[PDB]
């Protein structure tokens, strides 16, 4: 509706930043879009693509998720909540995937990136899926700079919604792999203040947040409303000031606006 568009515009104005929304409603194959073709820095929302690349690789290397990866002091970056516990030991690729997806661990992301061949390989995987918008240019932590006008490490809300739909509800991944992705995302610990905060308590959510420079605050989610077909929602947000603070509440408000009435 022009109603929903007006509400999103007013939220954006009040926030002072730039808001991007894409909702796919699988009940009726409809969408709600707001700046959905503009680019936004993905920040840690890109961890979904990296984990999915490893899951895809595992379809042809069935013991891949059990492969051990050394964690060293030299691997530590800016945010290592899980990896810091494993320094001087190994983690499996499954553990790294879970740590990336559920704790936003940046070492874990770097190991997933490295495993599959680097940012250009993650990007090539996206292309193979039919996502011609996504670009992963850098590793952690530099992929979070989120400078306005910089296309590095960006995607659009429309592209990311379509890709997340494919990964979680479609056929990008084999059934075992898809189920594993969904279970990981449903176990996320970082998203309660973001999309989830704008949805009824009873709804089931798998999500991946991101945050970075310029107050960039993101979330991408698969949502199972009570007795309804699932939704896919991307809410990307970024601000004019380099040191702007996080605005998870804007994501919650956008989620509430676009799901009101469902
Ligand atoms: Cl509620």
């Amino acid at each position: 509706t022009a109603d929903v568009q007006q509400k999103l515009a007013e939220l954006e104005r009040q926030s002072g930043g730039r808001l991007g929304v894409a909702l796919i409603n699988t009940a009726d194959n409809s969408q709600i879009l707001y700046r959905a073709d503009e680019r936004f820095a993905m920040c840690s929302t890109s961890k979904v693509m990296a984990a999915a690349a490893v899951l895809k690789k595992s379809e042809s290397e069935p013991n891949l998720l059990n492969q051990r990866v050394e964690i060293k002091k030299s691997d530590l970056v800016n945010y290592n909540p899980i990896a810091e516990k494993h320094v001087n030991g190994t983690m499996s690729l499954a553990e790294l995937s879970a740590a990336a997806l559920q704790y936003s661990d940046n070492v874990a992301m770097n190991k997933l990136i490295a495993h599959v061949g680097g940012p250009a390989s993650v990007t090539a995987f996206a292309r193979q899926l039919g996502d011609e918008t996504f670009r992963l240019d850098r590793t952690e932590p530099t992929l979070n700079t989120a400078i306005p006008g910089d296309p590095r490490d960006t995607t659009s809300p429309r592209a990311m919604a379509q890709t997340l739909r494919n990964l979680t509800l479609g056929k990008a991944l084999g059934d075992s792999q898809r189920a594993q992705l969904v279970t990981w995302m449903k176990g996320n610990t970082t998203g309660a203040a973001s999309i989830q905060a704008g949805l009824p308590a009873s709804w089931v959510v798998g999500d991946k947040t991101g945050s970075g420079g310029y107050g960039t605050t993101n979330d991408i989610a698969v949502i199972w409303p009570k007795d309804r077909a699932p939704l896919i929602l991307v809410t990307y947000f970024t601000q004019p000031q380099p040191k702007a603070e996080s605005r998870r509440d804007v994501l919650a408000s956008a989620a509430k606006i676009v799901t009101d009435g469902l």
